[PDB]
Parts: C-alpha cells; structure tokens; sequence
C-alpha cells in the first residue's frame, strides 16, 4: 500500500537558488516589486533627454506618415454605421471560405448583392463578429449582436449593392491573407518576407498553433512546426540565427496537457518533441523561439529550457530562444535565471523580452482562484519599467544572452536604444516587432539612415481558420486605451505624454508601486460585505511543498466521527472508514448513532433551543465568522482529509474548503443585514447533507440553521463522516455550543428518525430526489406546535444540459465539457450530464471530446497528475456500470477511457462518453462520470430546450454560443436554476451564483443566495436588494376585478402583494473580472391552491399572481362562484383542478384550513408524482390578521446566470484599465 | 408610423427598407410555438417563413436616443394589439399568422 | 438650410398667420428644419435602387 501523498507533487528538479527567487517573487506585493526596478532602470538625465528626443522623432515620424486605414476608407466611401462595417466585414469573412474565385464572384453578383444573402450563406455569418468589432470600431463586444447585423447587412447591401460587397472582400481578403498574417502557408509567407529583409529586418514566424486539445492536435502542431522548420531553414540558406528567420513556437501546441499538474507527462512527451524541432533547427542553424504564454506555465517551461540546454544534441548550435514577459513579477528572477542558464551551458541564448499578452486573464484567474495577489502588474506603467529595468539587465549580459526587445512602444525603444549606448554589432541585440503592425515604427529604425539596428518581425503564418481563433487577444496588445498604438492614434493623446519616462513617473508617485486602484485583490472580490475565501496556487512549488507535508501529516491522523450529542460523545457501532480510492487505506473510524440516540438528541436541541436562540444574531455571526478563519488556517490538512475519505482531487478540495468558509462568512454577512428580534427560530433543525460535497454543502446547511437561531441536529452522508465530524470540531471551537450543534453521524435510518422526531421544526436535505420524497412523505403526517407545516428545504438532483452550436469555439467548448462532465469523476448535482450539439459542428467537436477524455489521469487523488478520482462506493459504481452496459446494449455508441491496473484496490468508473439519439434515451440521474451526446439541427433548437425541460429536473445549465439572439432564445425558454453562459457549468461560487434549482432539482430557496436564511425562522426578514418596481399586470387586473366586486379589502391586499412582490428583480452580483453574475427573481410557475374561504381564495390568488404565477385551484374547495366573470389576462391564468395529481406538475402550494385540514391536504400534496412542493398553509384566521400569512419570498423562482464575458478572447472593461 | 421616427420614409416606398438600429435580439415564444406546430405537420416552407418573420421581427427594440443632457429619451416596438387577418389560402393563413405572431400580437 | 437663414422672416409669417408665439414660431421652424435634414439622414441611410417610390 503506497504512503499518502508520498508522490503528491514532486517537482521536476531540486529547485535551485536562482529557481527559488523565481519562486518567491510570484505574487509578491506590487510596492515591493517597484523599488529595484525603477533603480534598474535609471538612466542619467543625458540619456533620458536624449531617449525623449528620439522617442519624439519617431513618433512625429508615425504620426506624419499616418494614413486612415483600409476598413475606415471603406466605411467612409460607403457612409457605413459601425454595424454594417462589421457585418460587411462578416460576409466577406464568409463569401472567402468559397475557395474558387469565379464561384464566389457568381455568387456575388447573381444572388448575394440584388437578393437575400441569407438564403445563399448552418454558421451564422456573424461568428467572428466580435474579432470585426475590434477591427471597425477599436471596441470588444464579447456577443454578437446577429439580429443588428443582420439588419445592417440587409441594409448595407440594399443600399450600395454589389460594389460595396467587392471593396469588403477585397479588403478581408487583404487584411486576412497580408496583414493579420504575413502569409496563408510558411511559403508564401516566406516569399513575402524578402522584401524587408533586403531592407535588414529578420523574420520569425509564428505558426499561430496553441492549446492542443488532444494527441491528434499536437501531433498536428508539431508536424507543422517540423515543416515550417524545414522551409524556414531551407530559405535562412546558411545565413544564420541573427540575419537569418527562425521559427517561433508555443509549448501548449505540443501537448494537450502542458501544465504543472502534468509536470511528468511533459518532460516525457512534450520535452522529446521540442528536442527534435530543436535538432532541425541546429542543423538549419536558425532561431527557435519558445513564446510564453500564462503566467502558470512559466516555471515549468524553465524546466524544458533547462534540459535542451544541457543536451549536447543540441550543443553548437545558440538558436534556442526563450520570451520573458516584463509585466510578471518574476521576470528579473526569470532573466537572472536564464542569464546563468547560458553561462553554465555555455549557449548564448536568445532572450526576448516582451511585456505580455494574457493580462486580462491573468487578473481573472487570480481572482477566481482567490490566491494572495497577481503574478503581473497591475498598472501599465509598473509593467514599462519592469520592462526598462529587465532590458538594463540584458544588455549588461549580451556577452552570454542575446537580447531582443519587443515592442512596439517609442518611448519603451528609445530608452533602450540610448540604454545600449554606441557600440553596436549585428548579433549582440535587436529589436522585434510583429508583423503588420511594427513596421510603420521600425521603419524608422531599421537601417543606417535610421538608428542602425535591425528589428526581427514576429510574422503569424496560418489560415482564415487558425488566425481567427486566438485574433482579439493579438488586437488587444496594441489595441487598448492604455496601449502605445492605440494611443499613438488618439489626437487627444499629445507627444509630450507619449514620450513620459515611466521611469521618472513611478519613481514620484506617493506610494512607489501601488496596486492599480480599480483591480480588486482576490481577499477583496465582496468588499465590505465579505472577505473572499484565499485558495491555494498548485503551480507554486513552494505551495506544493508546505502542502505535500501538510497532506502526509493528515494521513497520519486518527480521525474519528463520533455521535455528539449535548451531553457529549455518546458510545455506538464503530467501524472503518475506507478511502474509495484504494480501500486498503484507512482514514478513520465512525461511531454510529443509535435511532435511541437521534430521538435523544432532538429533545436535548428542543431544550437547549431557547438558549441558542438568545444568543443576539450578531453574536451567532461572529461564531460563523472564527469558523471560517479556522477553516482557512486549517485548509491544508481539511484538503487532506477530503482527498482521502471522498475521493476528491487537491483542487476540487481547495474548492470544497472555500466554499464552506464562503457559507460561513456569506451567511454572516446576511444576518448581520436582516436578523431582529422579530424573526424568531423555527427550533431544532435536522440537517441532512449528502457525501459529495461532505465539508461544503454540510457545513453551509449547518451554519445557516445556526446563524438564524436554530439548534441543529447534523446528519452527514454514511460515506464521509470524518470531515464533518472535523466541521463540527470547528464550528464548536468557534463558540457554537454543543447543545446547538450536534453530530450524528450513521446512514438514512439515522436521517430518518431525526426528520420523525416530534421537536424537529425543519430539516434541511441536500440529496437524491428520492430520499427528498421519502422524507417529504414523513414530514407531511406532522404539524409544528402552532400547527403548521414543517419546513423543509430539498435540494436535489439534476439533469444537467449544455447547448452547444455552431458559433462556439471547440476548443473552448471541450475543456468546459471535460471540467464540467468529469470533474469529481461526474459527482456533483451540477455536473454536465446530457451535451448537445449542434449537427454541423457535432462530428468534429465530438472528435475533440473523445480525444480530450483519453488525456485524462484516472486514479488515487493524493497525487496532483490525478484528473479524475473514484466513485465513492462499489454499489454507486455498480449502479453507474450498469446504466453504461444498458446503454452499450442498446447498441449506443461508448467511449471510455481505460482505467489503470491501480484501481482495482478501489472503486473507480472511468469517464465514459455516451451517444445518444434523443434526450428521453436518458430516464434518470447518472451520478457519475457519464456525459451523453446528443446532435440537433438548429431549426429545431426550441424543440430541444423543451426536451431539457422535460425531464423535469432544472438544476444547471450551460449554453455555448456567441449569439444574442441564441442567448435571449436559449435562456428564455429553459426552466434552471442556475444558468451558465461561455464556461463551464460547475463551481457556483457563494453569494456569486446562488446555487439551487426547481422542478426534481429542488424547492430552494437557494443555497448560497438571500432568501435562505429567511426559511429558517418563523417570521422571513426582508433579504437585502430584495425588492421589484414592477408589478405584476394579472395582479393588477385580479385587484381591479375585486373592486368590481366590491371585495375591498381583499383589492387592497392585491395591491399590496403586488408591490410587495420582489417578481422582476434583476440584480447583478459582485465577482471576478471577466464574468458577470447576475440574480433575477421570476414567477415559480403554476401554483396549487387549496382555499376553504372566498375571502382565502382571493389572498391566495392575490398572492401567487402578484408573484407572475398561473394557479391551478382545487376544484373540491367548492368555491367555483367565487371566481365569476374573471377578466381574461386573469382566467389564462386560472385553472380548476379535481386531480390534482394529473393537472401538475405544480411549482408550489398554498393551503388554508384549520391544523387537521392542513394536515390532510399536506399529505395529499405530499402523494402528487414528480417535485416536491413548498407548501404555505394559513387558517382562514391567519389570512385575515395577517398580511404575511403567505410569504411572497416562496413563490418566486431565483435564477442565477453566470456569463463568461472574456469568452471572445479578451475583457472589454479591462481594456479601460491602465 | 411616427413621422420623426426611423419607420416612416419605409412607408413612401413600394418595399420598406431596413432602418437604422431596427432589430432585436428577443423572438417572441408564441411564434416560436407556432413554428414548432408547423414544423410538425411538415408545412416546411411555412415554417422557415415562421422563424424568418421572428428573427426579422424588431419587436422588443429598446433604444435610447441621443438628445439633450438631463433627459432620457426612449424609443420602444411593442406589439400593436390585435390584427385582422383576411386569408384566402391555408398557406396564406400560415404567414399571416406568423407575421403577426413573429411581432407580438393577437389575431 | 434656407429656413435656418430665413427663420426670422419666417417667424413673423408664423406669428402673424397662425396666431403664435414667437417662441413656439421658433420651435416651428426649427422642427421643420428638423424634419429636413432628419429625412435627408434617414434617405442617406437607407434608400437604395429596390426601394422604388409609391
Ligand atoms: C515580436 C513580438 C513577440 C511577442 N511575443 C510574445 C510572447 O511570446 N508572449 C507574450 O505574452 N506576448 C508576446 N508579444 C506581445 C507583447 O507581450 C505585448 O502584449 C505587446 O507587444 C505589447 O505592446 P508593446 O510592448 O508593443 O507596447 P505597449 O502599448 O507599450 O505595451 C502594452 C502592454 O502593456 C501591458 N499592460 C497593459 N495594461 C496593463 C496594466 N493595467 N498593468 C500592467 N501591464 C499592462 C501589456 O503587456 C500590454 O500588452 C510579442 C510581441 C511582439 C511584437
Ligand atoms: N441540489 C444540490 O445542491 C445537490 C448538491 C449535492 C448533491 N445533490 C444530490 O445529492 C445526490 C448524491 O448525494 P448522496 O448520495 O449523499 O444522496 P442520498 O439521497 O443518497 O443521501 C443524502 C443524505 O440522506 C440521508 N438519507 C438516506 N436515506 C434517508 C432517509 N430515508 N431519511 C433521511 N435521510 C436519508 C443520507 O444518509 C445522506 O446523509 C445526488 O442526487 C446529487 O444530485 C444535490
Ligand atoms: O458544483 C456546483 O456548482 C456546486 C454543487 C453543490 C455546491 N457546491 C458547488
Ligand atoms: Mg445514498
């Protein structure tokens, strides 16, 4: 039996000193980071006067020569708005990929400019229209409007015809063939390069390759890198790697797993392929260039430098080049580094140094992962000093370095160029600059009637196809408010400030390196309201390792789960608990609570209740609160603990852990917005939790029933009492009595005679439906002592889809699918259950699919290289195998991942791709990793939402499109608590995506979002933001209609329940960068009333339409002519109902009665097939004293939708921030 | 249509042209649903003529329109109520009902 | 551009034959100046060879 966590994360080499400064600078405060640069990058007044005047020569030089541009030429001739720009450019995008000439120009003129050219052109035209929003207007739309430029294509051609369609292909044919490329093929590329390089610029040419996806994609990347090689060398004819092109390349192209936590995979695989360019690029002797790409795979890409360099394959050759991008805070370590690297090896390698293309997503992803501060700058100009203070490195190395400083930025060139000082030879630095958008500058540069130093020229070679792909991120480098090019061009924006030092500038500001004011740090995401949860950086070695010993030192522990009742630890059946993993490796043991034990620890929480309950909310939250700090400082050993008894991966861990320290502090946070003295405890409340989520969801249940005065009695999942138990311990430690909180663990019996228990006054479960129905059941045969029902808050299962068509980008579509479909090896609620693609685009994403899913590591989760863990037991692998051999004999097609001989000491169901012929195929919750596909043609598109509707479940839901028209569409229509747009659909962060569906996924209200806290006292407060101007207009015509009738006072109630609805709410919650997170309240759907009263009829009614519901009344009330002469916008919405089980399914209930009427009808609710209802009961006495007899917060429907704003390839908001 | 407003010159012509900012992105359900129940009876052209009219349909625009400071000015396509429709033809009925379902309205 | 020049002798017709203000014979003229040049916008915007004249 293999130690735990022996093999966490081992890294590739000892970690040298030089690697270890690296290491350490990674997030480093920003004020810390300023100091040695701006002295770095000091130069004498001399010099900085000297660097001004040259840096205004060259840009009154850009300036003087600066002509309007093609497209805005073209949009002038034509009189075209913004929109029909972007749309002409659209269709001539189109018109190209008609491969023959005389076939596109018939289409041209025959059909597309004197008819509908949507009848001529299963691809909206409009797929990259975000990439033309940038070109036309300089501006990133991350959707595309389709509808608007569809109107302004029809309108553009209506109007200028056939001539304005020819300028647009001919300029697209232009930009996309000779400017966004140098060429379509390494050849023609290099057949335009002669050019300038008679002039004495150089080439690198950059094969545009990225991201491989799968084996078949890096093979694909690295055959063509092999062939541009060859033609590059053959072209470079003996001239060497200074005057001569070489060829650039990006390590994530030669292996669809390039990442820390495949450290070992890529030194065995990717490492050989990049050693094998390198051979044919010594025997060429040409450049190649490794470009850095985020800030995560920097160190790694150290370790592939580290070894070519020490190959002697590879000696006597000094074309191995390697990018360092000055906006990271590593960057001078990065240089120290590599400046050794080339003394020891002996090879003067070729640095470029840039200042960085990823920064949007690199504060995005710093933020979502919550880790201590970014690793890049914040402010553009601490990245321009960076840059100045790396270059003055490099140049005192160009004995053993070769510098190449890459910019387009006048100031940023002049200041190296006067830094480097007179001396000057081809080979000991250059200049570089990317193609079609560096010349206009180096131009005034390149040669000796200029400055006499040469410029190598970055030049993409690739198709229509491959530029597209990653093309907004290139435009946002030069295209930002922020950005020289950009500025260059602003006529507001004078010489003076172009040629500011940034140097001189840092060094006076008040505080030297200050974090950009408009960049929250992660701790910050909420502001007052909340700290965010911190994370942990598994590309951090020095993170790896403080938590490989932490791990190990959790394994070591003897964990225990005891029944913790009030008057402590009570005895019970002991045994093992078993990590499903490897079953050999025991991680503690459980004592199990008698049923006895679980009566007795009810009675003890009924007694102890009014003491908790005393306790002043603010108090309550202060408890919740040091919870959460314990459980932060407690991270590394809670990970341990959750990777060895649930299965998880250290990532899904981290994100486990903070989501309970997010419950804790976000529940809080809303006490301390709404709890008074006036919202009393239900009493004691049982807390049902499931296995998956064994820290998160139990502790987020317990501590919301706590916070709002309530003793609990906490049942966790028979398979992963342990960290439970350890939540408890905390949660205790942080002041929560023991007769508020007590821990039972055991398996449903337990859970059961908790619900059965007389004094329990609600139970909060988070499980299958199934259980939910049992419980449901058992609820409905009590009443609370005031004779109402017991609350019950059932969160459930779910039959999660994601929409896919044809304006997505694959690559995009398959990682969020992987993530989505096999994270926690399928076993979260939210986890994608059913993809749907569409038909014209499903073949090939489904290829990508299959060859994504063989890249996963199936296995024991203490090690990091682990993608996917076990199923938590035998019996739930065997009920997952056996609905994948149902499926396989029904003759459906299969893809599985084969599992390695080390999980057969434990329970693991390899990821599994199953294609389906119609949604139905699928009948229930396959808790496990099983993703179905399904294909659809996007006609039928309205057809398909509603087959996702059908199943009846509404927990998550993705769409993948970049079409507002498809998004208005998709998420109009589909019936889900939780919507996700561009991403994947797992992970719904506290307070951020309240999480929670309808239908068989739940009865909310949401965990994790504002009305949570309120179903767990008697009396809901009002949460915060809770309100809607908006009132419902059947309300409106119910209230007129009962004036009619002169049921005054029951008008006025419908006038106050329609304002008092929050219906119509539509909030946008604080988060990360790059997503936008918004809330929005709808009508729950149809509502059954059960009245006994005219007078209940009619404030039931008031409320449910004042919430946008339909109804459907109980026909047995007898209360027919109550209902006479309804305007119609009213009677849509009434319908009368003597089965009430064949008129659902309903989305609620309200009841009035007397306590044994209510109980009756309860249990008739309970009965009716498919969800459980939230029911509300009142006595017709109730109705009449009190307003709130019905609380209006139930018969609304939260939905959150969480929408990937950077999905184009960049952040717009961002492109503000400088 | 409102005289000062981006519909009228449309109505001085033998075909209306598309005016500026005259789309939106929301289709309405009920021509969605009637799309679906032509697409059930295999009135393929129908159909096609159905979810033509509610992509093309602008109503739900919602624009503000430049102007002065301290004033907000909205311009707004609502349904315009209940349409009479004359049919002569089942096919004729079918693309009357979707035009004006495709903008909102009864019939 | 005519009206614009010649809203002064415009006003007085206003004022005299229609009985208005010369604040709202201005708003008069201006709106027919208005209508003018938005028409002119709106034609420059849209009116090509297919949409054929009543
Ligand atoms: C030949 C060549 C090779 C390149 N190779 C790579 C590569 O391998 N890896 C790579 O990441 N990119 C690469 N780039 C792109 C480069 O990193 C820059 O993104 C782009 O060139 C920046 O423009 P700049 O230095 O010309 O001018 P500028 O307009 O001076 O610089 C703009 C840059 O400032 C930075 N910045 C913007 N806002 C902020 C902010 N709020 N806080 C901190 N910094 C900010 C960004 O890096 C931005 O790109 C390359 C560029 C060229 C020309
Ligand atoms: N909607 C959500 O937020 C959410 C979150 C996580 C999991 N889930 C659902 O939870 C299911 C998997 O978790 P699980 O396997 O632990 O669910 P489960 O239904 O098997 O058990 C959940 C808890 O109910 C208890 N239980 C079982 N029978 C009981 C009974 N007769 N009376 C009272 N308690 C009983 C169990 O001991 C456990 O503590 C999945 O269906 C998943 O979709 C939903
Ligand atoms: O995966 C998700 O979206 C949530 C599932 C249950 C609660 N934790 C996260
Ligand atoms: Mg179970």
């Amino acid at each position: 039996a293999p130690a735990p966590f022996a093999d966490f994360a081992p890294p590739v080499r000892p970690q040298s000193t030089l690697r270890r400064a690296i290491t350490a600078a990674y997030r480093r405060p920003e004020t810390e980071c300023l100091p040695p640069l701006v002295e770095a990058a000091t130069q004498s007044k001399e010099i900085r006067d000297a660097a001004a005047s040259t840096a205004r020569k060259l840009i009154e030089a850009l300036r003087g020569k600066h002509s309007g541009s093609g497209v805005e030429g073209l949009v002038q001739e034509y009189s075209l708005s913004s929109q029909e720009g972007v749309a002409l450019m659209c269709l001539a995008e189109a018109l190209l990929r008609i491969p023959d000439t005389a076939t596109r120009d018939a289409l041209i003129r025959d059909k597309i400019a004197d008819g509908n050219w949507k009848s001529h052109l299963s691809r909206s035209l409009f797929v990259n229209a975000a990439t033309w929003g940038l070109v036309v207007t300089g501006k990133l739309t991350s959707t595309v409007n389709d509808r608007s430029l569809a109107a302004a294509l029809t309108r553009l051609i209506s109007r200028c015809g056939e001539p304005v369609i020819r300028r647009g292909v001919d300029m697209a044919m232009r930009m996309m063939g000779e400017q966004f490329v140098t060429g379509e093929t390494i050849r023609e590329a290099l057949k335009r390069s002669k050019e300038l390089e008679e002039k004495g610029f150089s080439y690198s040419y950059d094969m545009l390759g990225e991201a491989a996806t799968t084996a078949a994609d890096a093979e694909r990347y690295y055959r063509d890198y092999e062939s541009a090689i060859h033609a590059i060398g053959k072209a470079s004819a003996g001239r060497g790697i200074y005057e001569g092109p070489g060829i650039s390349i990006k390590l994530s192209a030669l292996h669809p797993r390039y990442s820390r936590a495949q450290a070992a995979r890529v030194m065995g695989e990717l490492l050989p392929r990049v050693k094998a360019l390198a051979l044919l690029a010594k025997n060429y002797d040409i450049g190649l260039n490794i470009d850095a790409e985020e800030a995560d795979r920097l160190e790694l890409s150290l370790d592939l430098l580290e070894v070519l360099c020490l190959d002697g394959d590879l000696s006597g050759w000094n074309g191995m080049g390697f990018v360092v991008q000055a906006y990271g805070k590593r960057c001078p370590f990065v240089l120290d580094f590599i400046i050794d690297l080339a003394r020891r090896s002996g090879r003067r390698i070729m640095v470029r140094l840039v200042k960085g293309a990823y920064w949007d997503a690199e504060i995005k992803r710093a933020q979502l992962d919550g880790l201590a501060d970014f690793p890049v700058f914040t402010r553009k100009i601490h990245t321009d000093v960076s840059y100045i203070a790396c270059a003055a490195k490099l140049l005192a190395a160009t004995d053993v370095v070769f510098p190449q400083f890459a910019t387009h930025n006048a100031q940023t060139l002049a200041a190296i160029y006067h830094m480097a000082g007179k001396d000057f030879h081809v080979g000991k630095y250059e200049f570089q600059c990317l193609h079609g958008m560096g010349e206009p500058l180096y131009e005034e540069v390149v040669g000796r009637g200029k400055l006499d130093r040469p410029c190598r020229i970055y030049a993409p070679v690739g198709t229509h196809e491959t530029l597209l792909a990653y093309l907004v991120r290139r435009l946002l480098e030069n295209g930002a408010n922020s950005s020289f090019v950009h500025r260059i061009n602003d006529p507001k924006v004078s010489i003076d400030e172009l040629i500011a030092d940034p140097v001189e500038v840092v060094r006076a500001m008040p505080v030297v390196g200050a974090k950009h004011d408009r960049i929250a740090l992660p701790a910050e995401l909420f502001g007052d309201a909340r700290t965010n949860s911190a994370g942990l950086d598994l590309s951090n070695e020095e993170t790896l390792a403080s938590l490989t010993e932490a791990l190990r030192e959790s394994a070591a522990m003897k964990w225990t789960a005891l029944p913790q009742l009030a008057t402590g630890p009570a005895a019970g059946e002991t045994r093992t608990v078993l990590n499903p993993g490897d079953h050999r490796d025991v991680v503690g043991s459980v004592t199990e609570t008698s049923e006895e034990d679980a009566r007795r620890a009810v009675r003890l929480a009924a007694d102890a209740a009014p003491d908790w309950a005393a306790v002043p909310p603010s108090e309550r939250a202060a408890c919740l609160d040091r919870a959460a700090e314990l459980m932060q400082a407690r991270m590394p050993t809670l990970l341990g603990l959750i990777i060895r008894e649930a299965g998880k991966s250290a990532l899904n861990a981290i994100a486990e852990v903070r989501e309970a320290i997010d419950f804790l502090r976000y529940y809080a946070e809303q006490t301390r917005r709404t709890l008074g003295p006036g919202h009393g405890p239900l009493g004691p409340i049982v807390c049902i939790s499931p296995w998956n989520f064994p820290l998160a969801i139990f502790t987020g249940q317990i501590a919301a029933a706590l916070v709002a005065g309530n003793p609990v009695l906490a049942k966790p999942a028979e398979e992963t009492p342990l960290i439970a138990a350890e939540g408890v311990r905390i949660l205790r430690e942080a002041g929560i009595p023991a007769s508020a909180l007590q821990l039972l663990p055991g398996d449903g019996r337990v859970g059961a005679a908790l619900v059965a228990a007389a004094e329990t006054a609600g139970v909060m479960f988070t499980g299958s439906t199934e259980v939910a129905r049992l419980i449901q059941a058992q609820l409905a045969d009590r009443l609370s002592p005031a004779g109402r029902p017991i609350p019950l808050i059932a969160e459930t299962g779910g039959q999660n889809a994601m929409i896919v068509d044809s304006s997505a980008l694959a690559e995009q579509v398959v990682g969020d699918v992987i993530t989505s479909a096999f994270d926690s090896a399928g076993q979260r609620c939210s986890a994608l259950r059913v993809l749907c693609l569409q038909e014209d685009v499903a073949d090939r994403i489904l290829t990508m699919l299959k060859g994504a899913l063989h890249e996963l590591h199936i296995g024991r989760t203490d090690r990091l290289s682990v993608d996917v863990g076990p199923v938590i037991t035998s019996e739930a692998k065997d009920n997952i195998e056996k609905h994948i051999e149902r499926m396989r004999g029904l003759g459906r097609k299969v893809e599985q991942i084969g599992l390695a001989s080390e999980t057969g000491v434990g329970t693991f169901v390899p990821p599994t791709i199953i294609e389906l012929e119609k949604l139905s195929d699928l009948q229930r919750e396959v808790f496990g990793p099983v993703l179905h596909v399904i294909r659809y043609r996007r006609d039928d598109l309205d057809r398909l939402v509603d087959d996702v509707n059908a199943t009846g479940y509404g927990l998550t839901f993705g769409l993948h499109t970049r079409l507002d028209e498809t998004i208005a569409h998709v998420t109009s229509r589909i019936k889900a608590g939780n919507l996700y747009i561009n991403r994947n659909i797992i992970g719904a962060v506290v307070g951020v995506q309240p999480f929670g569906g309808r239908g068989l996924s739940g009865t909310g209200p949401k965990a994790g979002g504002p009305l949570y806290l309120g179903r767990l006292v008697t009396t809901a407060p009002v949460p915060p933001q809770h309100s809607s101007v908006h009132t419902d207009p059947v309300l409106l015509d119910f209230a007129k209609w009962l004036d009619g009738k002169g049921a005054r006072a029951e008008a006025e109630a419908a006038r106050n329940a329609g304002s008092s609805s929050a219906l119509g709410l539509d909030l946008e919650l604080p988060g990360p960068v790059g997503e936008r997170n918004l809330y929005t309240l709808h009508a729950r759907g149809r509502i059954l009333l059960v009245p006994a009263t005219e007078s209940g009829l009619y404030h039931q009614l008031a409320a449910a339409l004042a919430t946008g519901n339909s109804v459907a009344i109980d026909a047995a009330s007898g209360l027919q002519a109550s209902l006479k002469n309804l305007p119609q916008t009213v009677g849509l919405r009434v319908s009368w109902s003597k089965d009430w089980a064949a008129d659902g399914p309903f989305a609620g209930a309200l009841v009035e009665g007397d306590a044994e009427r209510i109980r009756a009808v309860n249990k008739a609710i309970a009965a009716l097939p498919g969800p459980l209802l939230l029911v509300q009961a009142a006595s017709s006495g109730e109705i009449a004293r009190n307003p709130d007899a019905y609380c209006l917060n139930w018969l609304v429907e939260e939905v959150s939708a969480s929408i990937n704003t950077a999905a184009a390839g960049g952040n717009a908001s961002l492109m503000a921030i400088g």
